[PDB]
């Protein structure tokens, strides 16, 4: 599924995305943006043998099982691909243990590279939340 902005933004919402961790609900729709440019079915294979799965693009490497990342951990207690789901309750709660992991959402590159310092409101801008 590709979600509109306002469209993700209530599924996060739903979801108590908005401010986890102090993270404003703009925070976490500029990190889709810019992973998955808000795709579910997005998956990136990192040079280490890892893959990025879904809408946050959850790295195998930690988070998730995908049966080919030797010497990986599965911390959110999941197949990869339940990551690439329509519906994104598995996504959303495999990154509140993320952004919980010490780092808060540094742990997202594209999020410290593109979102972070920025004006992350202007992503929720104009939607019925
Ligand atoms: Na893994």
């Amino acid at each position: 599924k590709v979600f509109g902005r306002c469209e993700l933004a209530a599924a996060m919402k739903r979801h108590g995305l908005d401010n986890y961790r102090g993270y404003s609900l703009g925070n976490w729709v500029c990190a889709a943006k810019f992973e998955s440019n808000f795709n579910t079915q997005a998956t990136n294979r990192n040079t280490d043998g890892s893959t990025d799965y879904g809408i946050l693009q959850i790295n195998s490497r930690w988070w998730c099982n995908d049966g080919r990342t030797p010497g990986s951990r599965n911390l959110c207690n999941i197949p990869c691909s339940a990551l690439l789901s329509s519906d994104i309750t598995a996504s959303v709660n495999c990154a509140k243990k993320i952004v919980s992991d010490g780092n808060g959402m540094n742990a997202w590159v594209a999020w410290r590279n593109r979102c972070k310092g920025t004006d992350v409101q202007a992503w929720i801008r104009g939607c019925r939340l």
